[PDB]
Order: C-alpha cells, then structure tokens, then sequence
RNA sequence: GUUCGCGAAGUAACCCUUCGUGGACAUUUGGUCAAUUUGAAACAAUACAGAGAUGAUCAGCAGUUCCCCUGCAUAAGGAUGAACCGUUUUACAAAGAGAUUUA
C-alpha cells in the first residue's frame, strides 16, 4: 500500500490531465486513420 | 399667392371688373441606415463525464494571460472563475591516459 502510495507525486488534477490529453491523441490518431482509408478511397475529406 | 405700380379694354367719371406686363415679398429637405434565408446573439437538448492544494474531505486570498462572465462599481462573486500542472542538451573549457595519421 504504502510502497505504492509515495510513487505518484502529483494529485488529482494532474492525472487528471495526463488522462485528458491521452484522450486527445487517440482522438487524433482515430481522425487520421479515418483521413488515410478516406485516401485509399481517394476521396480527399479536410481536416477541421 | 399677397401686395405696389404701369399699360390696355370694359364699368365708369378717376372708380368696380378683366387681360397683359414690371417690381417686391417667399429660396435647396434627408441618408454611416434597402424589405426575413447567403456578413454573423447566446442558451437549451443528446452523448461523454461530473469540484486545487492531500493518503482523504473542505475554508480560502493571491500571482501571469493576445480568456473573460454577472455586477452601478476602484465592492464582491463566477469550482479559491477558467487557462497554469506539460515538453526540456552548446558562453563550454582545462589537465592526464591509450589507439590512429603525419612533418
Ligand atoms: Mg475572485
Ligand atoms: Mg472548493
Ligand atoms: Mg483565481
């Protein structure tokens, strides 16, 4: 419990983000692969 | 349209009427702006969750920003308002030791 316990400095918020943003990189990569087998339709659909 | 005056005609007896003409009086509004889809309100609903300092549950003041919202406000609130929590290599040298090349 303990051992576990010291080795996450940070508090809820922090974590908190590093969710978040991880978040966001999924939502970049799904985007993407959706944009290059949009390409190998070769139907050309711009990003926001 | 008024008035002054002239001329003409008629009525007349210096006038009443009609016609013509001269003169004066009166003198430049408004527009940053067309009448609903295509020159710009913002919320709400759906889904995803569902409140900083900590091991945990809360009071809170601040600080910075090319973010602001409510408030008459130089008051005070808005999660202590929100954003911050991340990525990170060179003023660069001196001494010593081994390998390589050359005058
Ligand atoms: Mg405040
Ligand atoms: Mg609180
Ligand atoms: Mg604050």
């Amino acid at each position: 419990e303990a051992r576990a316990r010291l080795l996450n400095t940070q508090g809820k918020k922090a974590t908190r983000k590093i969710r978040e943003r991880m978040l966001e990189e999924s939502k970049r990569i799904a985007e993407l692969q959706k944009r290059r087998e949009l390409k190998q339709a070769g139907i050309n659909v711009a990003i926001k």
